[PDB]
């Protein structure tokens, strides 16, 4: 009267890594670098404004490991966590006349969503330092954007950043634009001041803010799927009913007339496994639906500033012209996440899952990037 | 004056697999199965002992998973520890004249090492059921012996033993044997009773011995190395002094004067990384060092029988002649084991570890079998 | 003096260790852009001082 | 040593043996190094007189 | 610091790599004692243990433009073992200082 036999599906895992570089921004003219933006008519020229605030690939996996010792062998394996904190200190100033100041410190995070502005911008310099003047779209530019900071190769002539512990610039700066040329009938500004913090650090201001993300659907890999049966030529299909509903269908609109919001669309897509994805955006969810779902999906992005030392003196009235600051922020990133060895049908390599599997996607693959106009989500 | 800077070096992991087969013996004849071996001048003929003991691959890492969908993905995994536990019951007799009798059942610990007769044997037939009367060399064959059983492939006609929880019958039994012909002096067989237990089952005897290994080196895949610099051409190598003290050089010897023992000599090499092991003997310790070392190694193997039901009645005296008996053995097992991602060049790829790293081995690679003669340890 | 000496007869095997003191280093990057390193000086004043038993 | 062709990795977690500071001032005293050499032998030794078959 | 290595055939350069880095003849004796004074009459002597401790202060920075900064300080253990690279290099300088 005894049972005997026993057995079982699954094997998941975790794994973390450990990052500490080096950064830093400079106290960049806080100026109107307007591109002319031009039609069948040339007009509607974009005010872009300037911030000294930076960007840090928090969304980006490289920023949290080895690079190929590491963005290595985690067939499926999803980041569940991650964050960091960058803790910086005191400014450094020089003088190539000014000598004393107060220099407030700063960072905001990923004001993104919530500013329109975007951070592109690495721009051009002057004949007075700090000095955006010249600010290229880093934009729709997606995996060689974020892909000179990779080097932290074949050149040995950029001492990997990284291990050897050595500091760095950054090269993205935030800013807000504007569209207001044909007439005066555009609005101002975003209260910018209103997302962030200033700080009069006396000397090292020890440790700023620690960054949390728990990426909704952190996937960064091809998945595992299954194997169905029952009803067979070479790759059988078959047709169920359901009760929808309207499944998810990958669906997007918004769009607007003269600065001011008013139109939404909608496009609907099908559901298919995702084949793909070396060190793209983490934020994977917006593209992403792993068996049929329903989620509107979002994203943050951390940033550090060290403000900007003015230098007018006895001297009046349309008057700009700054000063540097050289600032060491101490960032340092932990990636958590998932492995697998979920394994099905005994004979098949080298993974699988069921039915119920992975995240199916866009037949078509989209991809969206995130340097230029978010709204709530990846334009 | 605070400090700043945190970084590591490794990640390791655990993982096991369940699994739960049905096998049985059959009370095989306990008779002499002579084999005549010749030289220039044939004599010494082994005669060789059936005995119905049995055998499991318990040494054999299929025996505990997936086929591919298992001995997959692990680079230089090793399995630490496993076990199992027959659990057997009540022995299935036919009549094809006996009635009833005492059906004995039994089992015994890899008394490999310690019994000088080996595994080989799964022999032919006679007239009288269980009858051993050929017996083959299942010897010196070593990734196609245990290769059959493999199938629990691309014939579907082989209904996957395992999975659809079918039985099975074991093609390897156990015997002793003595070389005993060119005259008479000759000694007897050993105490085989001496090592094994006889029970009088009288319906399912339940469990029985729950086997348990440890592997000294459970290794079963080729490791990661590490990378040397500072002395180059293409391909650096430096040497130096050391207080040996012989260095380990993968040394061993025996031999023996007409079944006397007397004979011990010794042979050197040199020790390299290995470079390889789909499901050979786990038990890979004979013939691996991982870094320098002085180690005399061993092994274990458990076998399952019942016995044999013998049906001589009013009848004298040169008789032996058997009854036949299928008895349901219940094995299943664990295999627990390291995993890992011990990374160290950030560039390289996939796995790496230091210069104190994974085992050398024999520059011509030697590899031994165990299915023939042991004393200590594979022959 | 390990890794050459063996007293009377033996079976060894030797390790050794070596200390280091440095003051990093203070780079000196302003509103210059891409494939840059250029530095500054910095003497630093350190205070060994030792004891040998024997 | 990386010429020939693309296939050297890159060079060892240096960072990650070492220990940086944001000393103020005079950051005092620092790590005390300790070593009891093995076989710390620093001049040549007395040997022993053998005799018996001579 | 890339040194050109060449065999009948140049190739396989090493590229060294400098680090502030600095080193104590602390496995020498001369570090520990009187020249001759000391390396004196000790006939079969060997020494059981020594140690040391570096205690240094805040760096001596100069502008022959930066002004301030922080001046972060370092040491490291023999890492000499764990560590392939090795204490070769005192160099030649340049135009830019520390070089």
């Amino acid at each position: 009267i005894p049972i005997p036999r026993p057995i079982t599906t699954p094997h998941n895992n975790f794994i973390i890594f450990n990052k500490v570089h080096r950064f830093l921004t400079y106290g960049l003219a806080n100026v109107v670098i307007p591109i002319t933006r031009t039609v069948n008519d040339v007009t509607y020229v974009d005010n872009f404004v300037i911030t000294s605030l930076g960007r840090l690939p928090v969304d980006r996996p490289f920023l949290y490991m080895n690079p190929n010792e590491f963005a290595q062998l985690p067939p499926g394996s999803c980041i569940e966590e991650c964050n960091v904190r960058v803790t910086a200190f005191t400014p450094r100033i020089a003088f190539q006349a000014t000598l004393n100041q107060n220099q407030f410190i700063l960072h905001a995070t990923g004001l993104n969503i919530k500013t329109q502005g975007v951070d592109v911008r690495p721009k051009e310099f002057q004949a007075n330092e700090p000095m955006v003047v010249s600010s290229i779209d880093e934009l729709g530019a997606d995996e060689n954007l974020f892909e000179d900071y990779v080097k932290e190769k074949s050149v040995p002539n950029h001492v990997p950043r990284h291990q050897f512990g050595i500091p760095y610039p950054l090269k993205n700066y935030f800013a807000l634009v504007l569209q207001q040329n044909g007439t005066a009938d555009n609005p101002g500004y975003e209260c910018l001041q209103s997302h962030v913090n200033e700080i009069r650090c006396n000397g090292p201001p020890g440790e700023i803010v620690e960054y949390n993300y728990k990426p909704q659907l952190g996937l960064i890999k091809k998945a595992i799927p299954a194997v169905y049966t029952g009803v067979p030529s070479a790759v059988g299909g078959n047709s169920t009913l359901s009760c929808p509903a309207g499944a998810g269908n990958s669906q997007y609109r918004t769009a607007d007339f003269t600065m001011t919001n008013n139109l939404r669309g909608d496009s609907e897509t099908f559901k298919d496994t995702v084949v793909s994805n070396w060190t793209i955006a983490t934020q994977i969810e917006k593209s992403q639906i792993l068996h049929a779902g329903a989620f509107p999906s979002y994203t943050p992005r951390a940033q550090p500033s060290l403000h900007i030392g003015v230098k007018p003196v006895h001297a009046l009235t349309t008057a700009n012209l700054d000063d540097n600051l050289n600032n060491a922020n101490f960032t340092d990133t932990q990636a958590y996440f998932i492995v697998e060895a979920a394994c099905k049908v005994r004979l098949q390599y080298p993974s699988i899952r069921p039915l119920f599997n992975g995240p199916n996607t866009i037949p078509d693959n989209q991809i969206y990037s995130s340097s230029t106009l978010q709204y709530t989500h990846a334009v």
